[PDB]
């Protein structure tokens, strides 16, 4: 692991990029050329990279699908280009919504036909197995109205999927997305949205990590100008938008994916077994190649500019250095990092890397990757661990803070996407587990095993919230604890969209009880934006208590205590402070509001006292109940 060396090979193939291109702005710029393009002249402008292919053609309904009256002519380093002549009566060569395919020859004499890899949009139609190449040329693009959003101090993402945003068994759209679902994410105070599965992927049940059309926003949901007006309405809104990106693997489709494109099995991706991942059973792009650096860096500037995304969640980082460290791919991910940061400084992009490479989320002048952020996927596991293998009596408090302390910056969630799938556990399965369904009305008893779940589902949330990281993470309906489970139509279920859906209506039912854990969410990330503890320095852990099981801490000069025994409450316990004066109650997840019991004074006054107690300098008396948290605020007498 040399910093000095992973400099060396990025800078110098920066350096190669400004002289053999025009920089990196102009280089990334591959989509105004190539693909097809209709001329100001009437005309139709094509360019295709195909090194092994015998002969490239363009052919569909507009020549009567015709496979070769339309030869591109061949250039040097395996491209391939065509202009055909504007129609004599000057209409369009290519109308709006047409078929079209890129026919390709082999040296073999076989007759291939190819989406472009650099389509716009691409439709299954009925049922056909395959996906239909359109061609994009409205009559009105989608002028953006409104301004990026000033760069937030911190990260409270909303992630989310376009397809399940809605109740029903189907595959939502991109302005139901828009109408409905945005206001409810600003309501919460969420002021980012990671939006996965936006990228093509034919296979709706991969959850978007299947590619097949890399520059083609998902036909699914809607048309490009759709996806184009949900970014602008959530900008409009405050909030900013960042985009799943999946530069790690392909989909072995050929008929509508990027596999095989010239016939061949090393085009975008490597020739013979170390082209291919065998768990995912798919293809592995050639970083080393210059066509696939330019492939994939036109991709990032496309997602930029075209539809004005604010940042990336880079998926799969962690395939992709390891198949000894794949110098190659960490080159891209340096230049594309690289790329997003100069052309905005404001942009953010966030790894997803489990194996915790050294100085993937530090400057690249420094050696770094040059991502802004890191997931910090040791959270999940650790709640994971502690409702699996142990009883509340056992839970270790040190061990709790260790993982929330450890740390380059990352971005802090309490359970992943993953965990939300069928098979798999929710927080609040794991917590409520069959009574999810029993005792979920207020018109059922409040039970022990409902109470304790309610209580801890806010706790694990908040600690986390508070302590875990620089940048905070929610997947699409856990923020209220949703019910049952995620999973999408395939072979495994029969095409079933049951459970592909998202219940948001259960927040709004007053006779269920989901709205407290709802309510809970919306307080905690109105009181960060007010108090901004996620950009405040790490907190100082004053106590971590085994025997009482106390968490106490201070951030952003709030006071946070967090009682977990499972059933001692104390009256007059001791808290360690920073600052001397009056504290009052500022967040109490006893509230009733939030499904508590309303044992909590709120108008009472905390008084701190020159007492040392914990190493520090001052101490107060509060009264903490069995499973709950709270929050104070130093104020003026």
């Amino acid at each position: 692991v040399d910093f000095q060396r992973r400099y060396k090979q990025f800078s110098q193939i920066l350096k190669n990029i400004g002289e053999n291109e025009g920089g990196i702005d102009k280089f990334s710029r591959g989509y105004e050329s190539f693909g097809v393009h209709r001329c100001a002249d009437g005309g139709l402008y094509c360019k295709e990279w195909a090194p092994g292919a015998e002969g490239v053609f363009l052919t569909g309904d507009f020549n009567g699908w015709n496979p070769f009256s339309y030869p591109y002519k061949k250039l040097d380093y395996g491209k391939w280009e065509l202009y055909i002549p504007p129609k004599q009566n000057k209409s369009v060569l290519v109308p709006h919504g047409s078929k079209l395919k890129v026919v390709i020859t082999s040296k073999s004499g076989e007759i291939l036909y190819r989406i472009s890899p650099w389509a716009k949009y691409v439709v299954r139609e009925g049922d056909n197995v395959n996906y239909d190449w359109i061609h994009w040329d409205p009559e009105h693009s989608y002028e953006f109205k409104h301004s990026r959003p000033k760069k937030p101090r911190s990260l409270r993402i909303y992630e989310s999927h376009v397809g399940i945003s809605s109740h029903e068994g189907k595959v939502a759209s991109y302005k139901h997305f828009t109408c409905n679902v945005l206001p409810r994410i600003k309501g919460l105070g969420y002021n980012c949205i990671q939006l996965m599965a936006i990228m093509e992927h034919a296979y709706y049940a991969s959850f978007g990590y299947q590619i097949t059309s890399f520059f083609a926003a998902s036909s699914r949901y809607g048309s490009p100008e759709e996806l184009q007006e949900l970014v602008d309405t959530a900008h409009s809104m405050g909030i900013i938008v960042l985009l799943d990106v999946v530069h790690s693997h392909a989909s072995k489709n050929s008929a509508d994916g990027l596999n095989m494109f010239d016939g061949t099995d090393s085009c975008y991706f490597h020739s013979g077994p170390r082209g291919t991942h065998d768990l995912w059973d798919s293809r592995l792009f050639a970083y080393s190649s210059w066509e696939v650096l330019r492939f994939l860096l036109s991709n990032i500037r496309w997602w930029l500019e075209e539809y004005r995304f604010d940042g990336f969640r880079f998926d799969g980082v962690t395939s992709m250095l390891y198949h000894q460290v794949d110098e190659d791919a960490l080159t891209y991910l340096m230049l594309a990092n690289h790329l997003v940061h100069t052309l905005c400084p404001d942009s953010i992009t966030i790894a997803e890397d489990v194996s915790g490479m050294p100085a993937l989320c530090s400057p690249i002048s420094q050696g770094g990757g040059g991502f802004d952020y890191r997931l910090a996927m040791a959270i999940p596991d650790k709640w994971i661990q502690l409702l699996k293998e142990f009883k509340d009596e056992d839970w270790n408090m040190g061990d709790i803070v260790y993982t929330l302390t450890n740390r380059e910056k990352c971005i802090a969630y309490a359970e992943s996407h993953d965990q939300a799938l069928v098979g798999d556990k929710s927080l609040a399965f794991w917590l409520m587990d069959a009574e999810m369904y029993t005792n979920m009305s207020v018109l059922t008893p409040f039970t022990p095993v409902i109470d304790r779940g309610i209580q801890l589902h806010k706790m694990i949330r908040l600690i986390t919230h508070g302590l875990g990281g620089e940048g905070y993470l929610n997947f699409m309906g856990n923020e209220f604890g949703h019910p049952e489970w995620l999973d999408f139509p395939r072979k495994g279920n029969n095409e079933s969209y049951h459970y592909a859906r998202r219940q948001f209506h259960l927040t709004d039912d007053d006779l269920l009880r989901y709205k407290f854990l709802n309510n809970f969410d919306r307080d905690m990330n109105r009181l960060e934006e007010r108090y901004g503890w996620l950009a405040a320095p790490q907190a100082y852990v004053s106590e971590k208590h085994e025997g009482n099981k106390i968490i106490a801490f201070e951030r952003a000069g709030l006071l946070f205590i967090f009682n977990f025994h499972p059933s001692k409450s104390y009256t007059d316990y001791r808290v360690g402070t920073a600052l001397p004066g009056k504290f009052k109650i500022v967040l109490d997840s006893d509230a009733a509001e939030y499904g508590g019991h309303q044992r909590l004074d709120h108008s009472t006054d905390f008084f701190s006292e020159a007492f040392e107690h914990n190493g520090r300098p001052y101490s107060l008396l509060v009264y903490i109940p069995s499973r709950v948290a709270l929050i104070l605020q130093n104020v003026d007498l």
